[PDB]
């Protein structure tokens, strides 16, 4: 009894709508009376290499833009750019706005994205941001403009808007402010991402989520320093721990009982000795999608 | 009493090298038997602006690669790429190879750097990585290959290796994995760096430095949220402040006996009716380049 879960998505489903420029047609997102939108919208077939958008978008008459939430369309009466991103000034104001804030995240944090097709929701998944900046997504074609999003209580914080789909099928995207994460541009020109790690910080947070659970098997049977988990961790492909990340678990390790370093420990062995035939809630595998955060609302 | 410090620099003194190809010399670092340099040695004058590294590495002989230490060639016997570096196998380990590591830093960290040209050392002085993923230096044309580190009790941490000026006259370098800081690449062609903002994190540790030190007089006389801190802040170009940055000044802030969020108070105070005139720690400006860390090393 421990899962991916998604947020609910129903206050970030009224704000979807869908954006199109002569043929092309993506998600946006309608806060107020502003749709932020993949300023890519605006590219056509034979300029996607190297795309001016100021002077594409500085030519283009607000009507030009045709915005639709539902059947019926919202007329466009302003466009700026923000950075990535498209802000679309239009009629009337969402009356289905939530309280809602942009955040920037980190590598290694979690969100629900909403994936969306034509402004409609096809479905709803749980994931993070890698420390090569880049998620591992499930996107198709015409996906781009879909949000990701944490809740707390009651205010969405928007984090994720998708932009492209590199070579190796991982996703890139921005902020709201239209600041991609991730050294990635707006353009289908050559690039690279780095080569990704494990979150080491979660994979942590998970086995203190077994714990919680009452999987205890794999509890260490030799001890370590931070700087000797390290050494063994990064060979196995495992982002450094910092004294910040081991600071990060004292409230799981208040909770469990069960010291930071004990179970930096406890991975090391672990990776080594292993599960080899083994299993941690059910899972063969170290689950590295799941924050100190998430464990600790989910428990 | 309270001064930027560097770190003493003799360990880091006795790795530094030159290295040279054609007419273009730089700095190398020397550790054991192995020379870390910037790639761009091997760049000659008409191709900075694509230059094609693995086709001019593998083109590039051994014997080529001139590296001095002091008066004293260095046979290299070997060459690699690693990333944005050059690995140099040479003739001899280093005598004065001291105790080290290799970190990556995180944006609002300091370093000392140990300005350098033609392998010898100019100067050392204290910085930060900026929230932009830049470094305020003090670099002149032959600085590239300088490094940036910490020393803790008896090991050098290096972080940084210089390899860039900006068109802002800021700069830009590589971990020591030849990893850039920053979306930014080795090659002199049009870039752009994001706007920068001033680290909070920091500016707190230093109003906590000034306590420390016995200045009281900006404590505060209103209350706040961390949320409406926040809100304030943005608005003069601060960070936003994270829980997990308020969970990093809570020993400053158990030492000093003021509540973390008190000093975000004062802070607010400060920027809205400031010190107009009244001056911290001697200082006219609210400084962002002392770590909580710094604050406790030097107090
Ligand atoms: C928008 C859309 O749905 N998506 C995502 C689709 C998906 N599977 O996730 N976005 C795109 O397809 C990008 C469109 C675009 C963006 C900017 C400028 C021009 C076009 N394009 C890509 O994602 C493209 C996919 C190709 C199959 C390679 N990506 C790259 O070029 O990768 C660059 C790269 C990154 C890192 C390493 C190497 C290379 C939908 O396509 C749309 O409406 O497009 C409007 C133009
Ligand atoms: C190496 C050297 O000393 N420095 C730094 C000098 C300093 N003042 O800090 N490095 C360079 O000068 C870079 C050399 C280089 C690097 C890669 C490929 C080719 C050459 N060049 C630059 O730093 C260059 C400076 C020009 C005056 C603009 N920078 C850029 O091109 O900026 C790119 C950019 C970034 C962000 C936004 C916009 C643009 C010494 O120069 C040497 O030995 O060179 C060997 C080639």
């Amino acid at each position: 009894g421990f899962r991916k879960m998604a947020f609910p998505s129903g206050k970030v489903e009224g704000c979807m709508v869908q954006v199109t420029c002569g043929t092309t047609t993506l998600n946006g997102l309608w806060l107020d009376d502003t749709v932020y939108c993949p300023r890519h919208v605006i590219c056509t077939a034979e300029d996607m290499l190297n795309p001016n958008y100021e002077d594409l978008l500085i030519r283009k008459s607000n009507h030009s833009f045709l915005v639709q939430a539902g059947n019926v369309q919202l007329r466009v009466i302003g466009h700026s750019m923000q950075n990535c991103l498209l802000r679309l000034k239009v009629d009337t104001s969402n009356p289905k706005t939530p309280k809602y804030k942009f955040v920037r995240i980190q590598p290694g944090q979690t969100f629900s994205v909403l994936a969306c097709y034509n402004g409609s929701p096809s479905g709803v998944y749980q994931c993070a941001m890698r420390p090569n900046h880049t998620i591992k997504g499930s996107f198709l074609n015409g996906s781009c403009g879909s949000v990701g999003f944490n809740i707390d209580y009651d205010c969405v914080s928007f984090c994720y808007m998708h932009h492209m789909e590199l070579p190796t099928g991982v996703h890139a995207g921005t902020d709201l402010e239209g600041k991609f994460y991730g050294p990635f541009v707006d353009r289908q020109t050559a690039q690279a991402a780095g080569t990704d790690t494990t979150i080491t910080l979660n994979v942590l947070a998970w086995l203190y989520a077994a714990v919680i659970n009452g999987d205890r098997w794999f509890l260490n049977r030799f001890t370590t320093t931070l700087n000797d988990f390290n050494l063994v961790a990064m060979k196995y492909n495992y982002e450094p721990l910092t004294q910040d990340h081991v600071d990060i678990l004292g409230p799981l390790s208040a909770q469990t009982g069960i010291a930071v370093l004990d179970m930096c420990a406890a991975l090391k062995e672990l990776l080594q000795n292993g599960m080899n035939g083994r299993t941690i809630l059910g899972s063969t595998i170290l689950e590295d999608e799941f924050t100190p955060f998430d464990v600790v609302r989910q428990c």
